[PDB]
């Protein structure tokens, strides 16, 4: 008389439902064997499991005896391992969230106040003058919740498409203005 | 009625070296355990032609070339192409961050770009974009029968705080391109 084996089901969970006390329907099969010992059938099972809120990524939950049938012995256990889903805007890094902050070059140079999204509502982040590409601007009070974490606005500089006659001239003049700038001092 | 012991030998290569077959001379040490189971180290040297296209971690085995009452052990050559400070490998291809000033992307330029071998002058067309991939054919890795390319991936970079002049032109710019919405995606 030996016990059954443990099953594992990786449950993907949209980050947004992190603080959501959520219900997932789990479905799995338990194999049924021949007198000659091979599978010949699978019995289908389902449970409506109440997943607690604020389940951290990769965290584990145990449903005892929901695993494989024991031999002769107790059933094995079933494990639901969480895997927080890849957010469209935010990105889980540590206990904090990251948001890429697209900025037009003028916006980065002059500075600008622009609305940025959070978990729920949208705050107003201010960008200092002269900010650089890769700039890691922090916004406290908006981040993973449980205490609560912080969001980081990581600046990325974007460009409009090819410019028309007038916008061109201007660019040539900045080019002239900033002719001394070496964007590749590293090489 | 015993048998042999094995050996792992790290063999450091450089990304540039990988571009062609290279004859190499590895010096190592062959252990000596007393007929117990260590107090000596009879060294050796082998001359091997490493092939064009190897990859970090790759292993080449040499038979019998380990310790020696029956069959001898085996020798393991573990390649170790430690990380290059400019080119990131992506299969048979290479990637390089190409810093550009906002006005280089806007106006379009010609920029000298490095290579595993020798530099090349790259044409950045007017209107280029953050994250854009400019292809440099054949400057990627040389696998057995294929040769990858190198991609210069644009990254707009800005200078430090500006001044009356710069700042005045940036304001004009903003007006000229007032319709542009970087955060369209929000």
């Amino acid at each position: 008389a030996a016990r059954g084996h443990d099953l594992e089901i990786e449950v993907a969970v949209f980050l947004e439902e992190t603080l959501a006390e959520q219900t997932r329907t789990i479905s799995y099969n338990l194999p049924v064997y021949n007198v000659f010992g091979m599978i010949e059938s699978e019995t289908p099972k389902t449970l409506n499991v109440k997943i607690p809120a604020g389940v951290v990524d990769g965290q584990r939950i145990r449903l005892k005896g929901q695993g494989t049938p024991g031999e002769n012995g107790p059933n094995g256990d079933l494990w639901l391992v969480i895997h927080i889903a890849p957010h469209p805007l935010f990105d889980i890094v540590g206990h904090n969230l990251e948001i890429v902050l697209p900025l037009a070059p003028w916006e980065a140079a002059l500075g600008a106040k622009v609305t940025v999204p959070t978990l729920k509502e949208s705050i107003l982040l201010t960008v200092p003058p002269g900010s650089q590409a890769g700039q890691r601007l922090r916004i406290k009070g908006k981040g993973l919740v449980s205490h609560t974490g912080d969001l980081f606005a990581v600046i990325k500089i974007v460009m409009p498409t090819k410019p028309d006659e007038k916008a061109r001239e201007l660019w040539q003049q900045l080019a002239a203005a900033e002719a001394s700038f070496d964007p590749r001092k590293t090489w």
